[PDB]
């Protein structure tokens, strides 16, 4: 079942470049998905569990989103930190908050993200 905003072929789900946000992302994706394209949306973080509910995912394309590296990014960060190679994710960059702006997502630590939600 291909989520409404996206185009699917095989086990590729193309949801790129569609103005998606956390609020508007599909709540689930075909459980057999192996490649998910989210490049070039409006995402600042990913809902908890979205990528972990995709147990066959090989690669996710996540670049060109305005990622905010705070505590809402703890789930994406965990997923990235668990990948077998982080180099394919080196185009993922934090735009905010100022203390993490310019950092690459795959090398963030969890504690940094907790700290980035300070009052
Ligand atoms: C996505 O962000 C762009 C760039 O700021 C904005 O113009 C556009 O309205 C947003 N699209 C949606 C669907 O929110
Ligand atoms: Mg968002």
């Amino acid at each position: 079942p291909c989520p409404a905003p996206c185009s699917c072929a095989g086990t590729l789900v193309d949801c790129g470049r569609r103005g998606l946000t956390w609020a508007s992302l599909p709540t689930a994706f075909p459980v057999d998905t192996t490649e998910l394209v989210l490049t070039g949306n409006n995402l600042t973080a990913l809902p908890p569990g979205l990528l972990d509910a995709l147990p066959a995912l090989r690669t996710a394309h996540l670049g060109a989103n305005p990622w905010r590296c705070d505590c809402r990014l703890v789930p994406l960060r965990a997923w990235l930190a668990g990948r077998p190679e982080r180099a394919p994710y080196r185009d993922l960059r934090c735009v905010a908050p100022p203390a993490l702006r310019g950092r690459l997502l795959p090398y963030l630590a969890e504690d940094e993200l907790r700290a980035a939600c300070a009052p």
